[PDB]
């Protein structure tokens, strides 16, 4: 019939939270293409969208030319301001994401995946957000020319899409600062791979000795940081899900063409 129903039927409800750890009660109809890509960014509104640990996008993320984008002030970690990680607040199990983003001269951001909403109770009994990345694998996004990161970790692991610190992606295969590089993130049954530019950069499996070895490597060992560790080593929780998102890292930074596709 209508153009409206034929729209209605190449739709999917997608559920999503409105708060820290609010249950996913209310959902979106959103367009799946035929390969079953789901678009989760409409290119106009943040529906579905918030901070990280929020009831609201923080106002340092507008939408600009079909984009989603961070306005940052350059305090790197700080996230000073009204700022902060945001959210895609549906979880995801089994997935591939696709997505482009293009970087400021010198800029630094990050796609997470898998990420909890997490608290912890501080000396007087009252509930403190924790970082995105004490439980969200990072897909690194940097300048890898000009951002003095790119220099440091170990064999480029902190250039883009690498496992930020972890693991390198290889080929480094990223186009420069303010060109759009297309990033691909697929979790399937513990098996986690990133894509950059249309070539896969690497692979590692969760829930493995070999994924605890890593963490007891990196700055999230059980001896120094121990809820991360926690966190991490059984990466999604109890039912190995959770949020999409990108990083608060003070820097300029744009994202387009937002789609996951659910893989069973
Ligand atoms: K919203
Ligand atoms: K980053």
């Amino acid at each position: 019939g209508s153009a409206q129903e034929e729209q209605s039927a190449n739709e999917v409800a997608v559920s999503y939270s409105k708060s820290l750890k609010a249950a996913e009660m209310d959902s979106l109809q959103l367009p799946v293409d035929a390969d079953g890509y789901i678009t989760i960014f409409d290119g106009k509104t943040f529906n579905g969208w918030r901070g990280y640990g929020k009831d609201r996008v923080p106002s340092k993320w507008t939408i600009e030319d079909g984009c989603i984008k961070f306005n940052g002030s350059g305090g790197g970690e700080a996230q000073d301001g009204d700022g902060g990680d945001l959210i895609f607040a549906h979880k995801f199990k089994n997935f591939e994401l696709e997505m482009e983003w293009k970087v400021s001269k010198g800029g630094n951001s990050g796609i997470f995946y898998l990420a909890q909403e997490v608290t912890s109770k501080d000396k007087d009994g009252n509930d403190v957000l924790e970082p995105i990345y004490i439980s969200a694998p990072e897909y690194q996004v940097l300048d890898n020319d000009n951002h003095p990161d790119a220099k440091l970790g170990k064999d480029n692991n902190r250039q883009s899409a690498s496992l930020y610190d972890m693991i390198p992606a290889v080929p480094q295969n990223a186009k420069p600062f303010g060109e759009w590089n297309k990033a691909k993130i697929m979790v399937y049954k513990g098996t986690v791979v990133h894509g950059q530019n249309d070539e896969n950069v690497l692979e590692y499996h969760l829930w493995t000795k070999q994924w605890t070895d890593l963490l007891q490597a990196s700055k999230f060992s059980q001896d120094k940081w121990p809820l991360a560790f926690e966190l991490l080593n059984n990466c999604g929780g109890e039912n190995h899900e959770g949020f999409i998102g990108m990083q608060d890292h003070g820097d300029d930074v744009w994202f387009r063409n937002i789609r996951v596709k659910v893989l069973d």
